[PDB]
Formats: C-alpha cells, sequence, structure tokens
DNA sequence: AAAAAAAAAAAAAAAAAAAAATTTTTTTTTTTTTTTTTTTTTTT
C-alpha cells in the first residue's frame, strides 16, 4: 500500500485483475466504429512505474 | 394684320420589368441492446 502510495507512478492490485479493471492489458475490435479500443490493465497503465 | 404651321412641354395609359422570399419533414448514421450460436473452460 505506501509503496504504489510513494512510487512517481504506482499502480497497487491483486493478482485476480482489480474491480472494473484487468491486470495484464486487451486490445479488441469494436464492430461498429472499427477501432481496436484498448483496456489497460496495471501492467500498462502504470508503464514506467 | 390674321391665319396657320411648328415647336416644346406636359400628361395618360399600356406593356414590360422589378422585387420579395424559411420551414417542415425524411433519411442516413451511429450506437446500444438482445438473442442465439459457437466457443471455451471446469467438473466428474
Amino acid at each position: 500500500k505506501f509503496v504504489e502510495k510513494c512510487s512517481p507512478i504506482g499502480v497497487y492490485t491483486s493478482g485476480k485483475g482489480s474491480s472494473a479493471a484487468g491486470l495484464t492489458a486487451s486490445v479488441m475490435r469494436d464492430p461498429s466504429s472499427r477501432n481496436f479500443i484498448m483496456e489497460g490493465g496495471a501492467m500498462v497503465l502504470a508503464d514506467g512505474g
């Protein structure tokens, strides 16, 4: 808990993802607009962290 | 000297020209939602 607070950028999660947030990133096509939406997990949401 | 022809000016009428002018509805598109199939994942 403290180390997450004290890093410049840091994210403290569980192995089992998080509440409405994964752990690894995922990317998925959107059939309507065809854009590959990129759900950001802890690993990428704290890149450089 | 009187008559008359011509001139300019003024007016009426018919043909052409001038001018004025937003609102309502429909359809594509995007975006989600729902059903049902397919796929994948957990159990004995």
